[PDB]
């Protein structure tokens, strides 16, 4: 619409209508020339990686957009209003836009650097709107949209994996130009408009259940089921044997007949955030559970919904079973306990094994009493690794304002309860990754022709800002509960520092991760 | 219509349009008369088995129609055209013609066997369209179509198996009177026809994944989300525990938090092709993955769609987890590992687990630190069967040219992701069975009366041609690989023989088995 | 329409109108089962032929139908009635009927044989319409229609042959299933129709000319055209060089300037009809014009449209120029002069040149007289193959009442004048081949399944009537011509016998081919 006319305008809202909220968001992002206008082929054979971390894939010069986090969506009272009034919630639809695009040329000459505006360079951008691409988000990459909505962000680079053997790859390994695609050029006057709607996915569970699932019976009234309750005689002058059979009662709620079982597990190992405790070894990689694909082996991390610890063990959480945030002024590597902020999953303990121990125990063997003079006792074993029984009722895991939205489930055969296991919406066809790039522009060519292709190109960058907006569904609480609920809350005393805030020196922090199970309902 | 007027035409052919192909098969039967038109109860009890062998149930005087193959309706040209260019297909309706009706009385004397036309025989034939008897078909049997339009077969005889207590019978056991049923009668102007509409069925998979499973992150961008690296000093120096954390990192990518999970897991025997690497013993049945029901033992073969092997390891497979066909010139029993075809699984390695080797580890106790000074080390163990987690996805077995075609799921409460286990489409009304039998003609009745019923019968036999006519539901490849694809291909040699062709014999023969798995697409 | 009621009647006729002919031919046609019902592949390996010899190919169970010769629509008569009257002729439309079918059963026990009708047996029949098969028409083979109306004759057997690397196959070799077609199946009341339309082909020349290329002048006027005469001077006093140019006059014909050349040549050798005067050796194969194909030899035969001879040498055939019929009582190999009919295509020596003889001589060199003393005489070469020049003008071999209609003009992307090197009409989509066949009956099958294929089948023959219509345009002479025309005519002579007759044990005989071109036109 010309050089000097804005393509748009900052929205970045939240409306909060009777069901629905609206949240719109509004960034400033920079997109740089990645990998010099090139398609590079990626593998680990100079890394020199174990046989489980072998890749082999390619290396794009696009970069992507992502907003897959919560906190691209909600401010922190937001998400708090969200969280303490509502019992579900779900994403509708969305829009994204992208305007006042500005393209700025770089000549850096004795080491002094210039930028200037090139008004006559685009940016290519396209949607991948039927998932002809490999779908990198959905992995909890960094380069998202930044919470704190005064930031400029700069935009992540796109690249794939593809099948391999080893460092190498296989005749089925793809290769994807995305330039191979129908982009929209933009110049400065452009702008780039995108709607979608999400699918019919379940409200995730903004709830804890106020009733255990192994505590579902009324405690006064007595069963009309009995149970075998001893093997031997009760008055203990002699031991002999019997059948004594009991009725299902308050005084033992143990025992009593039930119709459910608790969900899936897959244990964990259990390392107590005090290190004294823990053994004085490394075992992260030895002492992990971990799951074998085509001969390498990978952390499960997090695995099945399940409970962080018991009641009063607060002090252990399962090793790769919780998500884990980086505070700022986090390491990427070897940082610290103090650095890293632990998830707690300790909500779901209602229906939901501990993560640290065994789902229970399984009868092993054939009891007989002598005769065959070989007297066999009844045995027992642990067990560890539970799968889907019929009558097990489960959770899914909690999505927090730092965590991810979505995932697209995998175009398979089949699939066991396709919501991904780093929590969120799992989508068949989720939103579509909008990739970008700067046009090259070539720098001066030869007086003779030359059909090398070319390599000396102007350095260029781009600015601009984006905008997405989300429409979610809510479910809202409709509860009889007499007593008050918990609640999230901001802690009321002096302090140095307000929650959620930038300190004196301009930093956004996020003091701790925020779930959503505050309300309760009955189980 | 007559005795001189053909009642039907040859329809061999296929026809493909864009989204459909249609492919019709027409053959020459031969039908003759089983038992001596007699129902006869067949067990275990003289065959003198073990547990796990017995077996109760009726043989009848019916034979049945099957055309449950894949190359009963494609020529090889046919099956190469649907591979090479479709990423799923399933059949969506079928027509099912009998014609041609000869019955042909036999009279053997003297050594010498004269064989004339009865012209006023029937052949008795009915289809069971609401699945009131046992479905044979389903189960991998002889007596299909011939793959060669040009061979006549036989039809194979009716029987079923009913609920046996050893050899015995109990009271629930039932036995069908195929009589019992209306029955069209054909004389030899006469022809029988039959439509039927598939249930929709999801597409089979004609795909391979570009992507593996642990494989769908960017590998240039970092993660967001930390894990626990290292419990002791990396320094060295000393030994002191720690809790040291870790950015998810294209670095290691075995231990970044994933989404999802493999799919389920129940570990077989590994065999080699080469055998001398094999065990000196049998081991088929005492080291071999195998159920119990009922207090027998069943082998699995093949269960859960598992990778035959690694990568590099294609000498391997699983002891009762692939398909293997014979080549014609293989013996019933005991016949050699040349004249066997293995199939391979290598294409699901993306998503599944390979057969052979364990699921992954669990923790199987608590570590902690001396304190109770009775250090705990981590201990984890090998899972080696898997059920359904939530989260796992996974790809069903691939189909083949000579392979099945569908399966009736059967009648029970609940079932879990009713694909058949050989690989193919699971029906809850498959296409019907097809009952056909020569109607009894007594020989000459005694001059006076005799309610001793008839035992001596005039000796015949029936011929004709049967259609059968499926029409299919295609699905396109979208693909946007930059790469050409790996394509199934005829090879390109000086080669005594021409492969799917017969020999100067006139022995038609398929010198390997064809999957379906070749083109690719992101997972 | 029944066992009792015939399906066609006997059409064997021949209508003039003005400018078309309407020929009808009924035959009585014998198909046996060929190779037991089996497809069978054939090759060269167990004849351990020579190099040029080897071919791989198939066999199948099916036969054809072949009416692709003058004689099978035309007697003697008609052909003479036609050859005498018309300038041109081609093919217009056609139909083919097939009626009457019996199938019959036979049976050999102890040395005798019994037939019997089979009234319930069908045979298959099918037109390749769209060419899919190897069209093995046009080879000039064995089995068409016999010339007299009153001959019954058998079917000939379906075969082809496929891409060979010696007496292998390759990867391309193709295998035709024939029952992978849709089929007519046909009883005893049953009769099968089929109408073809020919395309545009030009009119067959039933006419000599009347002039010779060469002499094309006005033979009482000179040219204004001037030629270079002589090269040294005329009075021969002295031997001095000149250039003296002459006028083109009727006195030297051979040196005026012309418009047009002799159609292309491609020199044979000269063998003559009296033994005595032939080299003393074989010389058939080593002697002889042959193309180099793949690395096998073939020999040309018959090759560019020659002349036999030249004036006053009918003594002289070229050795493979010249289409050679054998008369009845010629054996199959090293028959005798006297047992085959030699054509002679003397009639277009107007505009064709000799088979025997060079295109003509060409300048090899350049001629100098001395000085560079070292003096060159002029010298030029014989031109023995000449391929086509601008200005060429030929004729193309003639047909005869014995010899092939029309040929397939192969799929290919360039030919040049596709007329066939035997003579007759190249078509694109010639008349399909109709291809027919008894089907199976299998014989008594046993009491027990076996899924082996059957091989024991009940032995039997059909036989019908067979009826061909071809309507043909004619181009009628408009000569002004005022003596009288060389006709084909009978020799009045006593004779113990009539020609084109039977003799008096009932054979068929014809006495010598007879062409088309009596009448003449002007070049």
């Amino acid at each position: 619409d010309g050089v000097g006319n804005a393509s748009g305008n900052w929205h970045c809202d939240s409306t909060w209508l009777g069901d629905r909220v609206i949240t719109t968001s509004t960034r400033t992002w920079a997109l740089p020339t990645y990998n010099n206008h090139l398609y590079k082929q990626i593998s680990s054979a100079s890394t020199g990686a174990s046989n489980d971390n072998h890749y082999f894939g390619y290396s794009t010069p696009w970069g992507y957009f992502d907003f897959n986090r919560f906190h691209c969506h909600f401010s922190p009272r937001d998400w708090q209003r969200l969280i303490n009034n509502n019992w579900g919630f779900r994403p509708k639809r969305l829009n994204f836009k992208l305007f006042n695009i500005q393209v700025k040329e770089v000549t850096t000459n004795d080491g002094v650097t210039t930028i200037a505006n090139n008004l006559t360079s685009t940016v290519q951008v396209f949607s991948d709107s039927e998932y002809q691409l490999p779908y990198v988000l959905g992995s909890a990459h960094q380069g998202c949209l930044p919470p704190f909505p005064a930031d400029v962000f700069m935009i992540p680079q796109y690249g794939y994996l593809t099948l391999n053997n080893g460092s190498q790859a296989v005749g089925r390994s793809s290769f994807y130009c995305l330039e191979y695609f129908p982009s929209q050029m933009l110049r400065t006057g452009n702008n780039f408009t995108f709607s979608y709607t999400f699918e019919e996915v379940p409200f995730h569970s903004s709830y804890a259940h106020s009733q255990s699932l192994d505590r579902l019976m009324n405690p006064l009234i007595d069963q009309y089921l009995y149970y075998l309750n001893r093997t031997q005689n009760q008055s203990g002058s002699a031991q002999n044997k019997d059948l004594l059979f009991s009725r299902g009662s308050p005084a033992g709620m143990s025992v009593q007949p039930k119709n459910w079982l608790p969900g899936p597990c897959y244990r964990q190992q259990r390392v107590s955030k005090t290190k004294t405790d823990n053994n004085n070894s490394n075992f992260t990689w030895t002492g992990a559970s971990k799951y074998n694909l085509n001969g390498r082996e990978s952390i499960i991390n997090p695995g099945t919904a399940m409970a962080s610890h018991k009641d009063d063990e607060d002090k252990f959480f399962p090793m790769s079973g919780v998500m884990i945030f980086g505070k700022e002024s986090a390491g990427a590597s070897n940082t610290a306990l103090d650095n890293v902020m632990i998830t707690d999953e300790e909500e779901i303990k209602a229906t939901n094994p501990v993560a640290t121990e065994r789902f229970g125990t399984v009868a092993v063997n054939f009891q007989s009493s002598s005769t065959v003079p070989f007297k066999t006792d009844p045995a027992t074993g642990d067990v560890h690794a539970m799968g889907a029984l019929p009558g097990m009722v489960w959770q899914d895991r909690d999505v927090y304002l730092q965590g991810p939205i979505w995932a697209k489930i995998p175009h398979t055969d089949g699939h066991f309860h396709p919501s991904p296991l780093m929590g969120g919406f799992g989508l068949k066809n989720p939103p579509p990754q909008i990739l970008i790039k700067n046009t090259p522009v070539p720098a001066n060519p030869p007086a003779e022709f030359s059909a090398t292709k070319f390599a000396s190109f102007i350095t260029q960058y781009s600015t601009g800002q984006v905008s997405v907006e989300i429409e979610w569904e809510l479910q809202k609480e409709n509860s009889k509960r007499w007593n008050p609920e918990v609640q999230y809350t901001s802690n009321y005393a002096k302090s140095a520092n307000v929650d959620f805030t930038v300190d004196n020196n301009g930093l956004y922090t996020e003091p701790r991760p925020i779930g959503t199970r505050y309300l309760t309902r009955p189980l």
